[PDB]
């Protein structure tokens, strides 16, 4: 019952042949399609018809704030329930921002809003904000990525946070509150009334300075589970400050992402003690920080810990080399609660790799997801590879995305794949190349085994 049209243009023809079933479908997702105001006339009076729609999404598409305007009249309507609703990428300006107020107060069926690549400023937003506030507003997901707010917007947001009690999920990134504002909008929330659970901060200019706030906040925040806070200028000393706000007792944080976030051996230090005291943070992305192999045999010495219990580790373009497979293989041979190892985009070689790939090959190994991406794998390398696949019974998915590999390299990867023992969900392969015979090959096993992909 969802109807969700990706990329390709619409013809006069078939725009025609799709209004009607427009006012039939729960879910309607009409992402980058050709749309323009031209088509929102109709858009407006055939979801007007519809007695049953719960999500509309119109991502990239150039409808403008008139276009905006009247899809939002269409909803207005006796028989509508819609729940989510996403105006991503549809050059909604500030001019179109003043309807949101009269809409978002007309709407009390909306859990989560999607304003996205539209470039509200800080008039927009001061409107959303406006709308957030009177009570027949239940929005309990909002998000606000790259939509030119600035400083400004935070006092508001923070006022709309104060007063509301049903945001759950709060996401401002790429949008340079700075440091200032960051300041602001954390202070909001700490005095906040609301259980707000996701909170993302990506690129928004942070700095070590708000790494004090956001200890406080996270310290206290019992509801919070997810909490994004990558391609920020934080640093090791930042992490420190962090930290201690990381191990209070009420603090049930799950995912923790701190990507490109000029953190070092140094910083990795601190982040141990709450590798190992906290049992509920399950996912930690690391991706990005040049930590070297100094600082993966920290995370290493940490994962040997019985009383950790991450499960996910992304370490991917961390200037790892094949130096330090040696711990991930002894790690990876006596941890029984990491899933998922991200390791691409790293210099590993295939004498890196066949370490690896000797430790998943005992049994008794839980790892389940592991990615090789630009790790320099050539074709010897999937050798090491092609047996693990044999040996090996616990991985599902594994990702050999973008190495050197060619034709003898894939087809030893098919010989494995063949067998009934092997239990590989998933061989992910982009960006690679193959003659029309491995394809031909590929294909075959493709109708051998239905429960397994080949992805590229």
């Amino acid at each position: 019952m969802n109807l969700d049209i990706h990329c390709e243009q619409l013809s006069d023809a078939r725009w025609t042949e799709l209004l009607p079933l427009l006012q039939q479908y729960e879910v309607v997702r009409l992402d980058d399609c050709g749309l323009t105001e031209e088509h929102c006339k109709d858009i407006g009076s055939a979801l007007r018809a519809n007695p049953s729609l719960t999500e509309l999404c119109l991502r990239t598409n150039e409808l403008g704030d008139a276009g905006v305007h009247l899809v939002l009249q269409g909803l207005q309507s006796p028989t509508c329930k819609i729940q989510k609703l996403s105006l991503q990428n549809c050059s909604l300006t500030e001019a179109g921002c003043g309807v949101l107020p009269s809409t978002l107060r007309s709407l009390p069926t909306l859990r989560e809003l999607h304003l996205s690549d539209n470039p509200l400023g800080d008039a927009g937003l001061r409107l959303l904000c406006e709308g957030l506030l009177d009570p027949q507003c239940h929005l309990e997901k909002l998000q606000l990525e790259y939509c030119r707010l600035t400083a400004a917007s935070c006092e508001p947001l923070a006022s709309v946070l104060r007063a509301t009690r049903a945001l759950k999920e709060l996401t401002v990134s790429n949008n340079d509150i700075g440091e200032a504002g960051a300041r602001v909008l954390g202070q909001g929330l700490a005095d906040s009334a609301c259980q707000l659970e996701t909170l993302r901060l990506e690129n928004c200019g942070l700095t070590p300075a708000n790494c004090k706030d956001l200890c406080g906040i996270v310290a206290s925040q019992a509801s919070l589970r997810e909490l994004d806070l990558g391609s920020n200028g934080l640093g090791d000393a930042g992490i420190a400050e962090l930290c201690p706000g990381l191990l209070s007792p009420a603090s049930r944080l799950k995912t923790l992402w701190l990507w490109e976030c000029d953190i070092t051996a140094s910083g990795c230090r601190d982040l141990c003690r709450v590798l190992q005291a906290k049992e509920t943070l399950k996912e930690l992305s690391l991706a990005g920080n040049k930590l070297g192999d100094e600082g993966a045999r920290l995370l290493c010495e940490s994962l040997l810990q019985p009383g950790c219990q991450l499960e996910s580790l992304w370490v991917k373009s961390c200037s790892l080399t094949a130096a330090c497979c040696q711990h991930v293989s002894l790690m990876l041979t006596q941890n029984k609660h990491l899933l998922e190892l991200q390791l691409s985009s790293n210099k590993l070689g295939d004498s890196g790799i066949q370490e690896l790939c000797q430790a998943l090959s005992q049994p008794g190994t839980t790892l389940r997801v592991l990615c090789l991406g630009d790790c320099e794998v050539t074709n010897s390398g999937c050798s090491s590879l092609a047996s693990l696949l044999l040996a090996n019974r616990s991985l599902r998915e594994l990702d050999l995305s973008n190495n050197c590999v060619g034709d003898p390299g894939v087809l030893q990867l098919l010989g494995s794949l063949e067998q009934p023992g092997c239990a590989l969900e998933q061989l992910v392969l982009y960006d690679t190349y193959w003659t029309e015979e491995v394809e031909d090959r590929l294909q075959a096993l493709e109708g051998s085994k239905p429960g397994l992909r080949v992805i590229s």
